[PDB]
């Protein structure tokens, strides 16, 4: 009931003496590897669970509530697939038909080798932006072709051989992906912060939207990529803002109202509405319809999707030679997509509470990358607005993404044709209407501004670097940035002057509460922060400064006063009322309950500050040592005296207590 | 004399309620500002003597007993100043006269303006190898000179336009050197631990040696620059070996041989002589004598120093315009310049404890690199082996410097004429046996094994990362992966399951002594780590592996043995016994002393694991929240529900004195 307890002074020699050490376990790195190479059912089980994640949960799929759910969930991905997938096709400088290809061959096979049941794995604009950038870089817009026959202009052999530099860099994606996968580099998925990952995703809807700007305005500009990319598209549709049309930009105005007022009304209408209306498919379905019987295309020059062909290529084994200079660019896109897909796999199991494991994350997604690029397709990652489209309507399993998968199937084998008259304007206004849920993620400045500053920073400083330098050289220097964070906090600690609560063995800050009151002769500092080579000196500078005693003046006091082997030297100084005054303190006590670790400049810099202070003749004492830092105080040679052992000390009270007693002695 | 406390059970709630909130002190920018603009005549000398080094020591001069040492110094570190002077401006593509004027302008400057006064001040071979490299570029070889007149094949304007290259090369980094250093960029220099400071300076004794190389074998290979540098040199000297020159590699060899002797006869005769006699004299003298002697230049082609002028060019103002490119070069050479220095000064101030503020460092070498540029100098580090060298005799004072200064003026006024007949394998042989106390530095190998293994990962990979990926992209990668270092520290913690010390409030760890007892129903969890978003979930993983006690077990076991608001909710099972067996812990207390701080994922880490423990029927008491752990928990509306503050306590054993008296009461 009452805190009793009744114990001598528990200094370090006293306490090891009390103790006596048990016998470690065995260790060894060949018995680690015996079990493993040992078969068992059990483990058998476990790693197809872990390699086939649908042989787990399909047999136990819930018919009773799922399945409503699922359905409409399904409907509403692939209804967004269709847009979206013929958009990112033209975002890739590839026929639109291989966006359709895109999202039918990867999302099969992700349901039988996926781990998350609410991710939606389509083409993505930026990795369609970097395989597009290649094909150009590689093979030109002039380029001429030797066949000729034809007239003037060709665009069959351009597209052909584009896709097959597409072939070649998505298989090189597909194959590091998976030798990444299978060696274990699931682990750098937890170095991706909320702070980092909300970051990058908004820079990557800022991206999104400044490269849709083109074709919603129907401007004809450049590809312009890599640093600076969105500045240098913005002002280049700005600056050719006057050759728009204005048929066009009309659809793409009226489109985008729509939408957006049908998001407002299925907003609005949660609680009363079953389920979401398929907004995207009425857009779609107008926009054709208007362009089909207005003519747009033939009468006011209007951008149009082109003709989506009918049937499914047969497997194709993509090039190999590409990998010669596509290998720079495969490995950008692979880290790329594994970072944005871990980002949205890790937000939704957050959101829900589910098994994320990103190692089987990038083994399936290295398998369905190069299972598709054999099957005429480029690099997919997820989607960011449809996965969180899929989320926001109810998707509860991954047979949402395969029922989406089945109706692309459907408009790829039968409906094909219905969409060629498909205005991009329509595109690009589906696409940045869907942008909404990831511009939201603004909000983050004033919750991060409130709660800490640090994330904030971390906020700001990835969407900046995400921004304006890239999107491939963002996400490095934003992990890099985090982790200096961490060396900041680890840098600018808490030091804090303790004091003793009265009657108690409570030791809390002396500047924050009236009751807390110093013990006479004795300072105690306390750093919550690990004692090593970045934040050594800086503890030894605020360690003079906070206490108010350092051995410097101390001595030049002395020196000036007197104008007119044993760890500490008595004071020899005669008897004269000339020092300038002070609590003669005796002995300062250093809190090391929070230091976690300490290397050998550490080490040094604490012999430093004992022998220093022992010289003038103020012992210190140190308190709440763990094993771990008593580990790193012996190995690196600080206690080579014996005698030091007896400045450790279990607690503050502890080291008060011998304190007081070593003074009580010394007077008699 | 004993630990008796007898105090009410402090949990958070009862301890806040004791103790009053003291005043905040003020606090404001604007008076942070204010005392610095008002003019005080201390302040006013601290400026001075923070700026004006030379002011503060140079009056307070001890003659006593500094001046037969310091003149020692001055000799030997002068007498090393030359050959190796000779030899870096061999290395720099320029005239090795203007290696004199870079070991006489900056030097002198040093002395007025420097802090360390165990440094030396003269040209440094890679930052001599990077102007070089800068002159190569700019001013290839196969120059065609429009002066004509002359006949075949010219050297004068290809070295003036070489030297003029080096003349804004070395303008610029001395503009940068400044600009850094009055913008307070000092800090950095804590970033630079011994383990990366004695990697790289080993990484640059190879580089040097296998430099130097090419002149000890007499071979006229290429000057192989950037990545991978050292590789391509030596093979380059390794092929070309066949066109040695024997007479030149006889009389280096036999130099190295009598360095290499008398070094040893000045060691072993440490005692008894009573100063290190000068043998880099004895060694040029020597070298210069039996080539002007027996004429080997123009007998069997011996490689020469050649004509070094005699007289001092006026102040004469760099080119600026060179700056366009030479800018990402001075950049370079001002970074590693920088780190080589301060790395030096902070190990002799290690070695003998002193000011090495790195601001006046950068701001002293920013203005003797500028004031030397406009002398017809180069870029000017700190020496390495001169240093040594210099710290070795028994250099006390900076006047050492400025004595080895003056006899370098000496010789280039007087005696310039003397070492042109001095062939290039003795100076090749001089700077080859000073880096001796360099390779001695690959001791450090075993005593960090033996210490500490991270350190000796610091060590290694940061004499790699400068060996085999050149030295100035060297340091950036070795003190980024300290930093990771210091990430990883905290993401492999100790996981410790503690235990109760009997009859008193001591908790140890109990795979780690036979007296340490677990309390019946209680496991306590201790991590010395703080829990941020990079080791959560390992964090997470470890409590419910240590304690044996994870609720998706046990609630699944529940599950199993059916088939046959409240922080918590009541066991509601039927008292059946089929559970698995166990130790019915009610209650897990984490130990948060050791915990520094905590961001949003761990915050969110931590409501979880309490959210999922309190659905079983287990409490989780927080132990020893510090001060700004609270914060944050609190800023991250951990503390939403006003009954979570009752889970914090003050220690260990008030969490396990609340857990028993909480289950005696709800026994009654
Ligand atoms: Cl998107
Ligand atoms: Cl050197």
């Amino acid at each position: 009931q009452r805190y009793y307890v009744e114990r001598p002074i528990f200094s370090h020699p006293v306490l090891q003496e009390r103790l006596h050490k048990k016998d470690k376990i065995s260790e060894s790195i060949g018995d680690k590897l015996k079990q493993a190479f040992t078969c068992t059912p059990k483990k058998i089980r476990n790693i197809i669970y872990m390699f086939l994640p649908i042989t787990k949960w399909l047999p136990a799929y819930r018919f009773k509530e799922y399945v409503l759910g699922d359905i409409v969930s399904g409907i509403s991905t692939g209804v967004l697939q269709l847009p979206q997938g013929l958009a990112f096709a033209m975002l890739a400088a590839v026929p639109p038909v291989f966006g359709l290809y895109s999202s039918f061959y990867p999302v099969i096979m992700y349901c039988f080798f996926g781990t998350s049941r609410h991710i939606s794995i389509g083409p993505f604009a930026v990795i369609s932006l970097m395989i597009g950038g290649v094909a150009v870089r590689l093979v030109p817009d002039d380029i001429v072709i030797p066949g000729g026959v034809n007239a003037t202009n060709s665009t069959e052999a351009r597209d052909a051989l584009r896709v097959k530099v597409a072939m070649s860099v998505t298989l090189l994606t597909g194959i590091i992906q998976f030798c990444l996968g299978v060696c274990r580099f699931g682990f750098v998925a937890i170095y991706l912060t909320e702070p980092l990952v909300r970051g990058f995703t908004t820079a990557a809807a800022v991206h999104v939207f400044t490269s849709m700007l083109k074709y919603l305005f129907g401007v004809k500009t450049k590809r312009y990529s890599g640093i600076f990319s969105v500045v240098y598209s913005t002002v280049a549709v700005l600056q050719n803002v006057k050759n728009l049309n204005v048929c066009s930009l009309g659809v793409g105005l009226m489109v985008f109202g729509l939408l957006l007022g049908g998001k407002e009304f299925n907003e609005r209408f949660k609680e009363k509405l079953p389920a979401p209306i398929p907004l995207e498919f009425f857009a779609v379905v107008m926009g054709t319809g208007i362009s089909a019987g207005f003519s747009l295309h033939e009468s006011y020059n209007v951008d149009v999707v082109g003709t989506l062909p009918l049937g499914l290529l047969p497997p194709a084994n993509p090039d190999t030679s590409l990998f010669h200079l596509v290998y720079v660019d495969a490995i950008a896109i692979a880290i790329v997509g594994f970072s944005v897909t871990i980002s949205m796999a890790k937000t939704l199991a957050n959101k829900h509470g589910y098994q994320v494991d990103g190692n089987q994350e990038l083994i399936a997604l290295g398998l369905c990358n190069s299972t598709g690029s054999l099957f005429q397709t480029f690099a997919i990652s997820c989607s960011l607005s449809r996965s969180l489209v899929q989320e926001g309507t109810g998707g509860k399993t991954q047979l949402a993404g395969c029922l989406a998968s089945l109706m692309i199937l459907l408009v790829i084998l039968a409906t094909g044709f219905l969409f060629e008259s498909l205005p991009q304007a329509v595109l690009s206004a589906i696409v940045i209407v869907n942008l909404k849920g990831m511009f939201m993620q603004f909000s983050d400045l004033p919750f991060f501004w409130r709660t800490s500053k640090i994330e904030l920073t971390i906020w700001l400083t990835t969407f900046v670097s995400s921004l304006f330098l890239g999107l491939d050289y963002g996400l490095i220097t934003a992990v890099i940035i985090a982790l200096m964070t961490v060396i900041y906090r680890t840098q600018s600690p808490s030091y804090i002057v303790l004091g003793q609560l009265p009657d108690t063995d409570v030791y809390i800050d002396i500047d924050a509460y009236e009751e807390v009151k110093e013990v006479p002769g004795i300072k105690i500092f306390q750093i919550n922060a690990p004692i090593y080579y970045a934040n050594s000196d800086l503890y030894s500078s605020a360690l003079k400064r906070k206490t108010g005693v350092n051995p410097a003046f101390i001595l030049g006091a002395r020196r000036k006063a007197m104008k007119k082997i044993v760890t500490k030297s008595t004071l020899p100084e005669e008897l004269q009322r000339f020092m300038p005054p002070g609590d003669n303190v005796h002995t300062i006590i250093l809190d090391f309950t929070q230091v976690n670790f300490m290397d050998s400049v550490g080490v040094k810099t604490l012999a430093g500050i004992v022998k220093e202070y022992g010289d003038v003749g103020i012992y210190v004492y140190l308190a709440g040592c763990s094993a771990q830092v008593v580990s790193d105080l012996t190995q690196n040679q600080f206690f080579e005296n014996p005698a030091l052992l007896d400045l450790l000390f279990h607690s503050i009270h502890d080291a008060v207590l011998g304190s007081q007693v070593r003074e009580a002695l010394a007077e008699q």
